[PDB]
């Protein structure tokens, strides 16, 4: 077994077509499923598995009560296979509310964040072993990406962040080989707030679109140099923003260099991937709530600043029903680096409060060179019919 | 690991014997299993799968109310190990409410169709990742084997409709290397209407028997030439025909040739395969309803039009029983190519309105070169005693 | 891998130890789990498997009612690995009311029997396909072994019996190579009638110690020869004999050649192995149920007719307890092949009204060539707990 | 595969990081978990496993009643992958009132302890099989370590007690290569009571730290010569002492040699190991009862008599919340051993008397060169929440 390199071009898609969906709301109201939220997907150079934090409960459980907070000692990740719904045979790989995972082509990694606000503690492991652990630098809430990191050449790097929620804060980039942390550069450029990274491998280097929490509708970038360490950053181009709050679509703006200080407080983690000039990128379909899920490539949406034309748009969950996170993953194909994405479907409160609970489902797509039709795929689970 | 080429001779049989039964009905009364219809199998070079499309929801669960309907966002292709039934940890190998699904020696391949009735989407996945997809060409329903497909060196073929249900459709064959459409050929020949083929490996070729929904309750027939993608296709020639509806024995025909225009509106999916000029088939016992199930040698079935000596007749389902879809597979020998079957056992609505689900189970035989008994092997739930 | 002979000398035992216990009934009344019976152990090279024959549902479920009946078409053979108990996620290997499994090195043989009592059929299913099928001989309930078949040099041997289970029946041998069979040859001997021959290696032939449902409270022997397929049968020697019911040890006999017409019909499904001129045996503690159960080495039981000097006795269960079937498993060690065995402990009806279910949980010892202690090691379950 | 040496110098360590938790309570009421205590974790060269002796029983069972008890026929050992909770699908690996597993490098070794008090017995399972066994040497509960064994270059050692829990017993240490015990030492040296080690290897040896139940509230340890079979032995320096009960840390004391005799009555199973003149040990918080669970590091605590002064203190559950058992494993890393320890979280019986049966959850931390914030990780269970 090999390190993955990722040195094959990224697939040239028109779009995206349906991989997987697990329903886990609905088997909640007949089953005993794990209380989620936070998932994400990551491969082996085999077969994809799909990754959340529990709440340290199933959903028809008295302990489901009150798990739309973000934090405590009982969330531990979860990992299964693609598909498979977080049922009590589920692994609990590590304690975490906070989380990054990633195969370097030869064993898993997995980041894992847990304990106090003030002073959180993040375990790295590797091959099923704890290899490394640091400690809060700013005592505030230390927390990753959500979302798969990225491995070249037997280096794997994640984003973190420590500090202020709603202002400037302290974010790193973290090398990892096998376990153990071998560098960690400081954030430079221009993004003036990042959580939450979607990265993906850019072979030579790693490209991340992040969440801008403090003064930020517009998408920060982050782009890692992996040869030498060095650390650049930005925003994205589009003028249709990928945030959520945001502007609408006629009064947003974006000049790849600042946060657009439109709705720029709070935010959703999500995603979008460069194509040359152009940008493929998802986000809610309502610009004030984590409701609905469209993709589209914006033309010019890369290098163009406020940049508005889009095509090749895809509904994947209706503006009628319940989204959340979304973030990208990517898969080596015989020739090239498709991109794929999943997208959270939060299921409870705060919206919903005839449950005293929150959890999630999830629905994934992935890149496609063919064609494709339209549709919806939401959670699907009616909210009367879920024990409370 | 070599690709298949099934360059075996058809093993010899004298009829059928007991392989699996899955009891996903009974369990479904104490347990938590998934509401399934249009089950089918297929094996890898080791080992056979029960595959199914779920309704995103467990049995005993209020979301099972209404489960009779064929297409929602929520239907996943199920995967398990023949005879483990579709319980809480069964991966949901994709999205889709129609399917298709074989193994080409190296990998598995799935076919997936799932969205909007008239804009749907096919994906084509294969060893774990998406490849290609299509869109759908006649904005009606597109649609496909709901059995296995068939490989033969390292090219997998599956045969798709799309159009109308009861009148003239645009059928076409997909020929598909490593997940990858690499040629796309019409229906050709004198079959009028082509649905839900159940197909099997004839090296050099392959062989499709499958459900003419419009004018025809004798069994079309679809030959695949898999060196130059050349389609051919015809009628069943025995005079004792396979769909349901289907006029009694004493008054049915087929010429081999055309849709008999007997009963010939509605359908059911079905089997039958030849040896030499004669016939083996499954078809229900029942006329006009999906209840029983049997099989016979049709003496002359395949080459003498209209021919109605059967003998070897077997009793699978006695008709107190409710049947459904039944659907062939092919399993490699040491020194042939067996030929099996599955059939579903639709329990709940419409038949049964005690419930307000939709659900199968499936029982499964194989063919034999030795002997056998008699009996019945019907779903065996008391329909009393499920939760509604 | 190679296929296995068996080519090792017995080990010497000293008595045997703990092995395994799979608290079915307890875990029923809290949780779901199947209704079972008939169930017995059979290794791999490298690990063990537990069998049992399924009822087609799980205990907390109306599908439990009357489950005393011993042949129902949704009975299938179940297969865990031991000490893995029956739950939801367990595989159902075939369909089956009368069963026999074994691995023969390279692959496992499954000889599974369903169908009506007058006509029934045994499929032989090798490595996960079916090879071969037989009808019923003699149109009385086709039955077999209920425990491990044993293969050597390639070559697996299972008895089976047609007719009647109070009077002369039709035995016969089956020789069967990777599924196919290959010889049948009729019992011969003095055995009088045959019933669930518990088999084991004793190179260069399989011997087996089984049941006489007619005349016999003594044991029947089948000696098997592998090289020419003769048989030959007897009675096991021992004075105190291992059938249920028998007469007291005071008042039993036996002559090693006829049955010996004290209690003679009806029974219970045992094994036994000999040692030198010495037998080791296990049997129920009361003579006239299915209640306790003990083994012991009978002196000179082998050789002796009518030899009562026991010594090593070990309680395995209690007489307060219900026991029910128990049968022999061979695992090879380094040096010497082990003996192991297993017995059912049944719960339910008729013996506990309750109740309106049959089940039965399992305990396992395998012999020992060092020291040991005592104890007693029954079902556990309270059936005041249990759901009727 | 090689047998394992563990010839690698001993991880430098700063403190722990987490690496696992089960939730397995707080799961127990929405779900179907086994009732288990004496839980521990051991890894084979690839990924570690958690232990533990269960009820014969899932928690929401009526069977789940009055589980304080420490031995009944039921009690078999769990084992499962590290992080998935012991649901139904979980292996019970052998029948087991008192228990202890490690892997040579090849397999696994499983020592279990099952049977009447007066006259236990121990099975010896090694490659899945059994090989050995013995019987009590002093008829009174022959014990063993609860935690993992330690094999070194194909022979595994573990320490066994039989006799007085509050007086003079008679420990041996046995020595197993594949499963057969090749030799037993009588236990030497100055410890007066041995109970539960925790043992790790320090090559060329293996150290344990163990449970005195008679005089001391210091821990005595056990040292292994594993080339000649020697046995020495005294108690941890540390005059802040391990066990539970104790004095408080101003009026307790140890001289390295002889049982304190300082509330040294009863106990609870813990650990420790040197670095140097230094010990890294944990600990209840609670110098009476098992609540909370503190580690820290003693400077001189393993060579200078008395020591007390500490460094390095770490949280692992906070003392308004329940632990219990606790003890070592050991993970080979790329060029050094770590240690690691995991925490038994009992709830239930005695201590919390709304229920009526006993059970527990874990937590696990593993060594670390990096550094780490604070925190506590509690079971986390409402007891109000669950089933009786
Ligand atoms: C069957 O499915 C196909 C494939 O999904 C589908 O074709 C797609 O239609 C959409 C919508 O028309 C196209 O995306 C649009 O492209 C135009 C540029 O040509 C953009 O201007 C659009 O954006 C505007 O309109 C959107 C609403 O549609 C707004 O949300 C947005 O803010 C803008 O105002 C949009 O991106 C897409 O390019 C095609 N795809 C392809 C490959 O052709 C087809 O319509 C479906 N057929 C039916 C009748 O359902
Ligand atoms: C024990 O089991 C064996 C094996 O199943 C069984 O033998 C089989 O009997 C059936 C029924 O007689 C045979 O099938 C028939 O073959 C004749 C030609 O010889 C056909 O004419 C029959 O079809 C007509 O009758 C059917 C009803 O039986 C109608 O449904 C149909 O429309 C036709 O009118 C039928 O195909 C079969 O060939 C044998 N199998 C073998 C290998 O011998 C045997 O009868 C069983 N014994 C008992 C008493 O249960
Ligand atoms: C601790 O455990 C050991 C191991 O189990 C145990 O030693 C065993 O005791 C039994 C009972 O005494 C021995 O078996 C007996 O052997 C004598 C011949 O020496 C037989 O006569 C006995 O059979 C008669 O008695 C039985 C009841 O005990 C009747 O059921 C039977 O019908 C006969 O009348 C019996 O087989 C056995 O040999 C030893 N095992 C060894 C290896 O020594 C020991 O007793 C236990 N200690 C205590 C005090 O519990
Ligand atoms: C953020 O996390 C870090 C890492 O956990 C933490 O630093 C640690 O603080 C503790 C507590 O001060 C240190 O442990 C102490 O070390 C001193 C010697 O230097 C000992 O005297 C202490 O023992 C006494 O006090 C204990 C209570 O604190 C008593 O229980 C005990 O009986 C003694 O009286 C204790 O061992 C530890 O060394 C550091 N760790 C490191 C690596 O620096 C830091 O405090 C956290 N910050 C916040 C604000 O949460
Ligand atoms: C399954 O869903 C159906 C449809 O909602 C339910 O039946 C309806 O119940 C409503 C409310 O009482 C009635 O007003 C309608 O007349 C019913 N519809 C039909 C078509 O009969 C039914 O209750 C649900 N089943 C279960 C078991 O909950
Ligand atoms: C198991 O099935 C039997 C048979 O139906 C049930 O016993 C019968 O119950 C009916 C209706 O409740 C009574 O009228 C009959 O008198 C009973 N028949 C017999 C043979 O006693 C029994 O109730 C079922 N058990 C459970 C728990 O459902
Ligand atoms: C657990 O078992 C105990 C003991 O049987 C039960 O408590 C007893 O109940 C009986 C009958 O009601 C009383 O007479 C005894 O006084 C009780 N014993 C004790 C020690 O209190 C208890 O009900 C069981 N728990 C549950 C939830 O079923
Ligand atoms: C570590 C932590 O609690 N991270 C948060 C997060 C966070 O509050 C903001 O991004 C502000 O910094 O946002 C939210 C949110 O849904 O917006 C979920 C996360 N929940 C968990 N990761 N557990
Ligand atoms: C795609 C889809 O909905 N196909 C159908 C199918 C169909 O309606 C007819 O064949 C007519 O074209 O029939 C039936 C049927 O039970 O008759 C089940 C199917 N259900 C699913 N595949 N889900
Ligand atoms: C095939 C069949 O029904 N065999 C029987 C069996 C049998 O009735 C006698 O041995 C007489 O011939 O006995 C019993 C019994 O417990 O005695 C269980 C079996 N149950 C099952 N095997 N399913
Ligand atoms: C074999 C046995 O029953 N051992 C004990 C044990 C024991 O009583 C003492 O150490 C004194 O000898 O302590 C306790 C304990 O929680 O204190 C749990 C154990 N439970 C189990 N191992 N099952
Ligand atoms: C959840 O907890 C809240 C706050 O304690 C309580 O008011 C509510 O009743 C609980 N919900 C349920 C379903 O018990
Ligand atoms: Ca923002
Ligand atoms: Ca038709
Ligand atoms: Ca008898
Ligand atoms: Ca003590």
């Amino acid at each position: 077994v090999e390190y993955r390199n990722w040195s094959k071009p990224q697939c040239q898609i028109t779009g995206f077509a349906p991989f997987s969906k697990d329903n886990s709301i609905r088997l909640s109201a007949g089953g005993d499923i794990w209380v989620t939220r936070e998932p994400y997907v990551s491969c082996d150079p085999g077969k994809c598995y799909q990754f959340a934090l529990g709440q340290g409960t199933t959903l028809d459980n008295k302990h489901s009560n009150d798990t739309v907070h973000d934090r405590i000692p009982h969330r531990t990740l979860l990992m299964n296979e693609l598909g498979v719904p977080f049922h009590l045979g589920t692994r609990q790989v590590c304690i975490a509310w906070s989380s990054s995972s990633c195969h370097d082509g030869k064993a898993w990694l997995h980041v894992c964040i847990t304990g106090d606000d003030k002073n959180a503690t993040a375990s790295f492991i590797y091959d099923g072993r704890l290899v490394d652990s640091i400690g809060s630098w700013s005592q505030n809430i230390l927390r990753t990406q959500e979302s798969e990191c990225v491995c070249i050449n037997g280096t794997c790097t994640v984003v973190m962040t420590d500090g202020s929620a709603s202002g400037r804060a302290d974010t790193r980039i973290l090398f990892i080989e096998e376990g153990k942390i071998v560098h960690i550069s400081p954030l430079s450029g221009s993004a003036q707030h990042i959580e939450e990274c979607s990265c993906y491998p850019r072979y030579p280097g790693v490209r991340c679109i992040c969440r801008d929490n403090w003064k930020g509708s517009n998408r920060p970038v982050v782009d890692i140099n992996m040869e030498d360490y060095s650390i650049d950053s930005s925003y994205v181009c589009s003028g249709l923003v990928g945030d959520t709050p945001r502007n609408d679509d006629s009064s947003s703006n974006s000049n790849c260099r600042n946060p657009n200080n439109e709705r720029g407080t709070q935010g959703v983690k999500g995603w979008a991937f460069d194509n040359g000039n152009d940008l493929w990128m998802g986000r809610t379909i309502s610009k004030e709530s984590r409701s609905g899920y469209e993709t589209f490539k914006v033309i010019g949406g890369w290098s163009t600043p406020n940049s508005k034309s889009q095509v090749n748009r895809q509904v994947i969950v209706d503006n009628n029903n319940w989204s959340g996170y979304s973030g990208i993953f990517s898969v080596e194909g015989k020739s090239c680096i498709n991109r794929c994405f999943y997208v959270e479907l939060i299921r409870g409160r705060p919206q919903e409060t005839r449950v005293w609970w929150t959890s999630n489902s999830i629905v994934v797509f992935c890149g496609t060179s063919g064609t494709y039709g339209t549709g919806s795929w939401p959670d699907g689970a009616n909210i009367n019919f879920m024990p409370i």
